[PDB]
């Protein structure tokens, strides 16, 4: 049987709350051998090995653990024949996108979560986590890059959001779709994700123990350069732009960030709005102000390829280009 | 014919750009005349009257516009059968809902913008601004509030949201869905808001030259709270959290509002997700803290029923009754 | 506590497997009385009664369960609070529409299925039939007809449909949305269906033994006529065109059906397109040949009302008529 | 600047109307070159040609006009540097996937329809020309079997279909997501269809003047055995069962399609669930009775890949087979 190591990072996946029937509970409280005993059929389709990485909420989640990941991960690639780690679903879709672009195994790393708390009547964790075994176990999931399995389904790490607060089928590649689904423990992947990834990137955390400080400002009506100015003043590496339609910003938001692109600060613009591009050649000239657009990449994306692209050039030009092939 | 008053904001519906066949253009450059003309259908079915309120891109919207909207709305009732306000994209879910809460006719306001500039191939603008008057000019169109008409599909202000960037389709009742579709100038309503809108708030702008400051922050892994901390400092009366998946906070974004809770600061709990209720009982004890949960109300249009309810009360459980009821 | 009976058919959420990891099962093997003890739960939010009224798979549904259901419902009903019916998720739109339109009971009547049988890993079943109790027990849930109740989510009978094969989220309203979402046991309504229902309808079933035989007809490239052909001279009373994009025919099917509704047979138009109505005046001159636009209503959804219409009239405008109303 | 051929069947991008305000329209009464000429925008991008193939509304769309089609694409290949096919929106689908299986030629094929009358306020089908041309000169087209442009949008011709009566944005791979977006002219791939497609199949239309006779019968509640009865009288080749749910019959439609599966009728079980695939290791012993499971293949594609399927093997492993791979 493949050798597949549980990373454990907390998540509602490994969270309770008393009753079966209340939707009050605490994150990150349950261990990983009590996760991985809670399925006793991940016996027949892996030789599972848990290791407790943290117990927090993904809300919670940082850099640290981050590097703490993607680390062990590249470390531990030859002891095992996948991955998978169990992550709240909060922030799900930035550490599978961050792990996505960091780790260098071309073997199947896949996160997986759960809406519900394990304590809940029909629980969805039990079932995410053994589709997510199965994910790691099959030969077939190798060199599509780090995956996140929920719902019966195979999503990339760059286009998998949660567009839901509470369904248990909020996971979605919106843009590009999935990229398999699972029925009877057999996957029929019929997607690749084109964008490169894992160990096509330069990217390289190895050495490092902390990243580019990157924020994210939220654009709406009568929005407030507040935010924006707070970011600069502390002399972040990088302000994402949560832009209106199409990435615009406002007029106040604008010009602080105009003029931090002139003083050293990467500024991408990027959309609140769920699915679609931030385009270059729209309504604002990108190559004038020095921003770059973020592509289908939401804030939060943006905010972890801008971190990882900063660790390589401050340079505007450099970063769009990382930004159109990662 | 009825008597339909278009109201001129600005947005792509009235924006150019050289080549039908380039995505580059300028918002808010065209008047309402032109418009008007441009569409020359209308004659047959309206008594059109044009009136030019600002000229701007909705990325740019602010409480003024939305001020002197509701207010001529509020004045004009009883000349016109009907309201037209063309609007830019970006903003529209947020000045649909603030008009939801501020305007005080039964008849019809319609809402309607373009994803396409005028000049565009294929131009959306023109079918947009004819669907939104038919929408203006129909009976049944009277009592369901504030309405946006894109895209064949009447949209009532309160759901109304913008779910992608650049598709014509983009407006989206993203939870509870339409109110009816469009075919051949007649529409079919199916559904109406059961939440409490226009005439029956208690919202009342009348005499109001400004409303109370709100912000927005975004949560994201290792989130900063230097935005949060920056808008209390400045004295806020009011601050939404764009939270992770139902509504969580960052560690610090949480203190920091926590404190703002206890200091006078309102506190709403809302999500960067895209659909799906903010609830209460879930991770966070929202009376223990004295937060607000936003319900199916994304950020951006938490701020609006914030300001309102602000111009209320300051008591967290009076805000959470309105959000409860609006 | 409320009384809440529930009214089992059968189906999935009653069937079974030899395996929680293997998807291999036969629906409808489970006694109503096992249901309800695997949920005991129950007992916190109504006094439960299960009444076992057939134990198939809903794809074997037929008319004789559907009058019976019916007529059991409008019988039993002051005995009880409320109802809830266990089925199968394959014709559950089907049946919920149906006694949309003949309960004549004034209580809420809520249907509920599983996708996953109860044997298997993270069963849908169990909190699928507490949340059709909380649906069913909530006083809000009177006045919106026949409802379904899947994945946190209540479904008016009217535009319910099955959007997917194997995923538990499948259930959807495609056209008009959801009418409300559940948290906690509680539910936020914030929609009703507008089309007239239950009580409302002209459609009393109680004396009949019998409907009219409807039957449906699939258009696509290079359509036989054989299956209307077929239809015709058995002399059905009915037939629903499964056309292609807004209600069109295949030129051998649109003679066979013409001919036949000059001939008394009725012939409704609906679409294989699976959102969007069927309208009328496009490319068919539904007037000059006897034939029904079926509106939003799917093909089997458009055989229920189209039998139902059978029952009062025969006459093409008539059923046009109902098929406008209900 | 490439060369481009467009190869026009009908449909609404060639359909007209006495109005741009009404929604009354005969289709394909247009001929190629005053489609060309309405874009002279075409002119920037290729060296375009039209040729009229046929001139009909897509609903009436056989077998006829796609060995045509097929066969000429594969002849005039090397005359040309892309094909463009215009053609109504119903049957598109169907014909995209079996030009998917039978184009042997290498180059971008890319099919395009409009769902308004060219004589429509903002007609949607100037810019999809213009997009369909920019898809089919773009280099990095090559390679993905053949592709319909929609709404902005490269989709795959196996899981592309029309999922709403009468919006601008109807065509979407509702499985597996669209290969990528247009914007300025150009377009960010991200992916490609995994099963083998156009020179990657065994189906060689060249010498055939006639295919396989596959008919396609719908499930539904109390569901007649008439018409596949019928097709199984006529000989036909192959039978489709558009079914319930994840593939399942009703009961008299299975024992007649059980039968005429022993007597040599191949017969696949799809769904007339609009997403999702008919899977096997359900609730049908696909090996025991000779039955195809179709997988993520509605009805109509199924039918495409039976068609072709039968002109390879008559036996329903082989099928199978082929219904896994292609
Ligand atoms: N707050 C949780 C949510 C979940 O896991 O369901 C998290 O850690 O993301
Ligand atoms: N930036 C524009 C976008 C549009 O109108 O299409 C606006 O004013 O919202
Ligand atoms: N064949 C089953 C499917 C299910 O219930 O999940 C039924 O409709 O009874
Ligand atoms: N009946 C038309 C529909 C369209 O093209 O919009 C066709 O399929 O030809």
């Amino acid at each position: 049987l493949p050798n597949i190591t549980i990373l454990a990072t907390g998540g509602t996946i490994a969270g309770g709350g008393d009753s079966a029937t209340k939707s009050n509970y605490t994150a990150g409280k349950v261990g990983v051998e009590n996760l991985v005993n809670a399925v006793p059929q991940l016996k027949d389709i892996a030789n599972v090995k848990g290791e407790q990485v943290v117990n927090i909420g993904s809300q919670d989640m940082n850099d640290d653990v981050w590097l703490t990941l993607a680390k062990k991960i590249n470390t531990d690639c030859d002891k095992t024949d996948g991955f998978v780690i169990t992550h709240g679903t909060d922030t799900m879709e930035e550490t599978a996108y961050f792990l996505d672009l960091t780790v260098k195994c071309d073997k199947p790393v896949v996160m997986v979560g759960a809406m519900r708390p394990s304590t809940s009547m029909s629980a969805d964790g039990p079932f995410n986590l053994y589709n997510a075994v199965v994910t790691a176990a099959d030969k077939a999931s190798a060199n599509r890059g780090v995956l996140v399995v929920m719902n019966d389904t195979v999503l990339d790490g760059r286009d998998v959001t949660k567009t839901n607060t509470t369904d248990v089928a909020t996971f979605k590649s919106v843009n590009y779709g999935p990229l398999g689904y699972i029925h009877n423990g057999k996957i029929d992947y019929q997607r690749t994700p084109a964008r490169k990834h894992t160990s096509d990137t330069p990217f390289d955390v190895s050495k490092l123990n902390e990243l580019p400080k990157v924020g994210i400002v939220y654009n709406y009506a009568n929005a407030s350069d507040l935010p924006a100015k707070a970011l600069v003043d502390a002399g972040y590496d990088g302000i994402v732009s949560a832009g209106v339609g199409n990435g615009n910003l406002y007029k106040t938001v604008f010009d602080t960030l105009a003029t931090a692109a002139k003083n050293g600060t990467a500024v991408v613009r990027s959309s609140r709005v769920p699915t679609g591009a931030t385009t270059q050649d729209a309504e604002v000239d990108d190559a004038k102000y020095g921003f770059v657009a973020s592509g289908t990449l939401n804030p939060q994306k943006a905010r972890v390829l801008l971190q990882l692209a900063l660790t390589q050039t401050k340079d505007p030009q450099q970063i769009q280009q990382i930004f159109n092939q990662y």
